């Protein structure tokens, strides 16, 4: 189980840029309006 | 796919981790001391 549990570098990449980019507006307006 | 523009990729993910990561800390805390 090396190749499908830290082998995600490249996949972690794309979802973490995509996550990460809605998270700052969304976590940023949720401690903003809070 | 010009081979010379829309191939940074991988570079991309590089400097994008490194200044992704340092930003995760820095816009928290100033969303945070807002
Ligand atoms: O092989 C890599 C994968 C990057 C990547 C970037 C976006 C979407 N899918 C994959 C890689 C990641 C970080 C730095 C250099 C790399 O070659």
């Amino acid at each position: 189980t090396r190749g499908t549990t830290d082998n995600l570098i490249p996949v972690y990449c794309s979802i973490l840029a995509a996550v990460v980019v809605g998270l700052v507006a969304y976590i940023a307006f949720k401690r903003w309006n809070s």
